[PDB]
């Protein structure tokens, strides 16, 4: 699946639509950015540039100017084509090909912003600019709104009010075109696939880094070639670090490991995190904890639907996750007062789920505590987990166990629907599939 | 291989050698790194501040102060440990267990650097710094210094003389030691073992990144989790472009494949490039082109000695271009004449041989057109290479044929060592291999 | 004459007024300025400031917060109360006593601005800035809008839209209340006293910088300690250079004098030149480029009225000018056809007016080549002149000499009201009023 | 008097002796400075720059290189001559009179400064650099350094050092030239004249801002156009503040005044204090402070000699100023035990003495509690002072009391120079002039 020239096309005629006429929009390319002295990293692109250009390149800016409320047009600044710099750094779009390759009108040299920036907005009321997102573009933007201010001579005017256009922008990227739905469903498919694999090829003996190996080479040969995010590989204590991205122990047989793995297919996320034994059978008390996990998941991924919000939900999994842990003996006391105690926030203490989109961490407003009414086309994460440290005081056969089971959902009209179920989460699915693949 | 804890304390004597009495040398960590919204890339610190701590965290910035020739102390400015940062994002070394992992004299928190820093340097005559190498480290610096200068009342002086480290600590890090040889020989090894697997796997209709992916597969596997530098798989007239890293294209029966790869191995760089058939057969042309960089790479490695440079080994090389070249009819004319003229200049655009280390176009002095003396310790790549463009005014069969075969040396008391020899280069040892792996 | 607490409290009003609801202005303080090493200039605070408030120290912010429609509160920052701080560089208003002396509803220290300011600007939609203006103001306002920003889990939200309040302020300040013009009519007469004095004053052998010392004293005699700008006093050659400030030539027998200053008197400008014979006595020759200035400046002075613009009466002075200079034979031609070739432009080099206020060059918009329509209230310069530079090719009488006749006015209902008309402009009311002091 | 162009090349050559071969003094002008919109304040050169060029241009700088012992030559950086900008806001020295009129080797547009510094600074050794002086020349030689480690390709090579010249070149401005003694000796007469004219004018009635125009008067009549520094008219109470700068009261009978002015002549400052009756005639309880603060200068005058100190100088003073203020009954108790508990502190708390230099607040190193051992060409103030607050616990009479007498000094052979004697301390010299002057 892609993003069609046409819905880029649609995006741009969506943020033109709700700006005021006489205003001009700035959107701009991230910066190339060094890993160490004259290497760089991999290149990735501005998400909010991305969402309305799919343009791979820095460099670049996107301007888009409303008249009025039928007349706009749009303007692209690129670098410039340059034989020596291609024939060492790679093929580049250039002014030419532009617009036709980009649904532009008109394509003008990234070397004459400088130049040309200060006339596109001279004489209008309102310039749309992400300030703070970018000192470069910062730089460009005052430099040519004070030309505008200062020209007063030349007859110049600079437009008196500046707005933010991310909360515009990111309200349309939490609501997901059909399109981006089938993109973020194969995202879904090939991060299954990874950790799947990551399951069957799992032994003692073997460091963490290992299976993030195997994932990432399963991203790669479906044709994502980048992780969304720096893969998490926690067997043992580990598991029990949200973010541990080292992933340098050796997996020991007893212990658990959790994967937190997602790739980026076309620009889209995927967020899979799948905690399992290390020598293909759960323990006892490996069990009793992940039962309780697997039962807020699939708990949540019921309820999910129009009409609820992510703090509604999290409320039920705390509940859920309270009574297993009475049972348990890890809490001692009332159910309903360890619940208005929030006693759970020792071995709980993230969000149940974050939006996923172009980031992991999609952006688009929450409400407080994320009480916002869901609706169709919401796209979000559904990850409960539980963390006992090495040295909680409780029954010593739940230290050190770490485990969260994370799905990828789409709200749809009636429910939702999960893009990530190909991967097995019921604690028997997975010892067969881990059996299965010892055999062969 | 590994560099010991002793390595790291003899790299900071023999700076601390070379300074100045009553002087400080402030070497700062690489800031963390933004690559979408709230993600960031994976942590990769300075090389300079790695060689003399091999510790891997931000936040960091290591001072060596020497009072006198027999006196000095150092200490370490570092992220104090935080219950809910760790739980969060990853485990901390902190103050306390420093000095002793580090080999340290003393260490502080990060965040009191601004009321500690000054402290250091008051009634100092030098600092050295590495004055532009980070903005967030000259605000640091400036500030202590401003401090200084401006607080006579308080009895507090400023050193007046700020001296660059970084020609002293390259000089440094140009000569390997030992242990330095040894984890660069594991690297060329693991790099080695990466582009043979690379050989072996490729077959007409996968994609340039398939053996991208097979490629970082073989890295992580040995415990290079990642290169050293992006990966270039240039198929057909893609192998044209030096830095290719697109690598989206179909691998095409007939066309060549010229991979340009390199593992990070305890922050060592390997940097290999092999050129082969997408078949697993060169034709006659292929060969005619192959063979002149083959040469090339041969005469080069048999040369390479103390005594000689990489200008005069370059020499050589334009020589055996140029012949080679004139026999196809790719040039016309006399060859002296054509060397004169560097007429080799459209097909071969780069420099023979690059410095090799924890930076893979790594740091020390050239001289003046690489002119520099070569002595044992050095180490570095050597990298024929022959690109003729697809609209080159040449026999139609050399058109679009971009062939580079690139091993990484250490120059030793007597020639040299390859550390890269274990993955084939002669053409009927690269057919055999292939032919081998497509049985199976 | 002064300004009221009342009227600073209408002004303030008044762009409350045009302000959106939910929404805060932040007007910032001049900074204090280094002269050399660690003295300062005299402090002058930003005119925009000042016209909100009358309050003269730096460090200092005042907000105005407009709820809605009815409602509507201030804010002001600024310096704490310091005993040692105040018996060194003098008294502070500080917190306690800043809301009756000021008018202002709240007053907090200057040195909690940073953890104050996102706290009132939280869940507002604009917020009114000058970006720009000072650099030290511009990162506050950066600071604040960041936390807001960034504080989403902490309920924070920032401001969408923000506004330069320049435009707005600016065109309240070109319209002149009576309590200022009351002040600018005082500010004349001082202005017009320190004229006359100079002219009484001046003997050859006198150095052009001692009629700066008298005028001076005379400014400061009335109270107006400073002048609104660098006075300029050019003799012989250097009343043609328009703003002359060195001042350090000997006046000489035979030469005329330009001299153009202006006082500031509670933080508003006079603004007179008058040129006049060094020796008392006007030469033929100076008196024919005279008499084309002062029938400029009369005629000027006859037209300004409402419905007319700076650039009509601007057309009027061109025709007075190039017949002048035709009949003298300084131009040579039709005087139509010079005048559509703006033939006076070597000899008359700038416009004829200016606004005049806080600033000796006001705030407001001019219009195109300044030719907005007039309406009483408007305070500007007329300030025709003839600069015959000591090279032009024209008869030799007339080289080097520069002169220029200003008077500063308030426009009437019915005409305009002359501010600075007590000092003479007549030659031989000059020469009568020289004539008499030489007795003284 | 004045310094000569041959002291000003002398100056030069004293730095570049005291400079390392193969290196470059960077020295800049002081930027243009903004006081309202687009009005300035009069231009003040920066000290360092002045006193190696008596240029008065911004937008220049001097560069000295030493190439080696004996060779050594200088380039100026400067604005470049311009008809309009002249015409406008005056004459500018240009490039082709530089050489002669400066004594500099070669002179070149600051305009192309970013294109030809950094080929002065190529392969030298070490740049002195006076670093955080000024933003925009950091900005400046940032850039060349950056251009040079960058380039190694092109053959270029940075300075490795840095070392700031303000400790030696301030050292150098610490000892005076019989030259600048001279024009120093001018600055006290100044200065001297316009107290005694002050004190003459004097009346009850009057406001201290009248005092100031006189002073400012007299400043300007003798070619001293600007004050060294803000003066300090303090009646009454606003004695009590060390730096009263807003000279706003009426004078009252009954009061003493304070004036603390000096003039700026040739770029040098005097710098004189003197005290005295608003009315002409000290009462008892004025002349009981008056004779102990006159008494610690006489003795200061008497004491100051090569081989003392301003902290040798300032204990005896110490002793003078309890001793009196026990007998007055301001202090209770032994002499040596209040000295020992430095209660004079309350009522004394400032220094007695400042380096006095082309800065009032001169440069130069005074050592721990200003302990250096003085020596011939120093030049310094003698300004002891009681000041007793309005709320002081003391006998009701002192109250509200602040009395500082200053006089300027240079240290010599034998004891020191009294510059500034010529205006009168002497209780009743002061009461005979006033009385004289009152006939007117
Ligand atoms: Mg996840
Ligand atoms: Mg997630
Ligand atoms: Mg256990
Ligand atoms: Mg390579
Ligand atoms: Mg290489
Ligand atoms: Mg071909
Ligand atoms: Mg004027
Ligand atoms: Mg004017
Ligand atoms: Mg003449
Ligand atoms: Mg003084
Ligand atoms: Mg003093
Ligand atoms: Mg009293």
């Amino acid at each position: 699946s892609e993003i069609s020239r046409q819905e880029f096309q649609r995006r741009r005629q969506a943020l033109v639509e709700q700006m005021q006429p006489g205003s001009a929009a700035l959107i701009f390319a991230a910066p190339e950015v060094t890993r160490s002295a004259d290497s760089e990293y991999p290149y990735r692109q501005n998400s909010d540039f991305w969402y309305f250009t799919g343009f791979n390149e820095p460099e670049a800016v996107l301007v888009l100017i409303k008249s009025d409320d039928t007349h706009n047009h749009s303007v692209l600044f690129n670098r410039v084509r340059d034989l020596t710099a291609e024939i060492w750094f790679g093929r580049r779009l250039g002014q030419d090909a532009a617009p036709e390759k980009l649904g532009v009108d008109r394509a003008l040299a990234f070397s004459e912003i400088n130049q040309q920036l200060y006339q596109l907005l001279n004489g209008l009321d309102v310039v749309y600019h992400a300030q703070g997102e970018y000192a470069y573009a910062d730089v460009i933007v005052n430099s040519a709104l004070e030309k505008l201010r200062k020209g007063s001579r030349q007859n110049l005017t600079a437009p008196a009010t500046m707005i933010d256009w991310r909360p515009v922008v990111h309200e349309m990227r939490l609501f997901k075109s059909p399109e981006e739905i089938a993109v973020l469903r194969r995202a879904g498919e090939i991060t299954a696939m990874a950790h799947t694999r990551a399951m069957e090829k799992c032994r003692p003996g073997m460091f963490e880094y290992h299976l993030e190996g195997e994932i990432h080479h399963e991203f790669n040969r479906h044709g994502a070639r980048y992780p969304s995010y720096n893969t998490i590989v926690g067997s043992g204590e580990n598991g029990c670090i949200l973010h541990y991205t080292e992933n340098e122990c050796e997996m020991r047989d007893g212990d658990l490991v959790l994967i937190d793995a997602g790739c980026e297919y076309k620009g889209y996320a995927g967020d899979i995190t799948r905690t399992f034994p290390v020598n293909g059978k759960f323990t006892q008390a490996q069990r009793e904890i992940y039962d309780i996990v697997l039962e807020s998941l699939e708990t949540s991924l019921r309820l999910y639907r129009p009409g609820t919000s992510i703090l509604e939900v999290t409320g039920e999994v705390v509940r859920i996750m309270v009574s297993g842990l009475v049972k348990l003996g890890i809490l001692k006391g009332d159910v309903d007062e360890l619940i208005a105690q929030n006693a759970h926030r020792p071995f709980f203490m993230h969000g149940l789920s974050h939006w996923l989109g172009l980031d992991v961490h999609d952006v688009g407003v929450y409400g407080q505590d994320r009480s916002r009414i869901l609706e169709p086309g919401m796209v979000l994460t559904v990850e409960p987990g539980l963390y006992i440290a090495p040295d909680a005081e409780v029954p010593e056969q739940y230290r050190g166990i770490g485990i969260r089971i994370e799905d990828d959902i789409v709200i749809t009209e009636t429910g939702n629907e999960n893009l990530t179920a190909s991967v097995v989460k019921k604690p028997e699915e997975i010892e067969a599939l881990m059996v299965a693949a010892r055999k062969q």
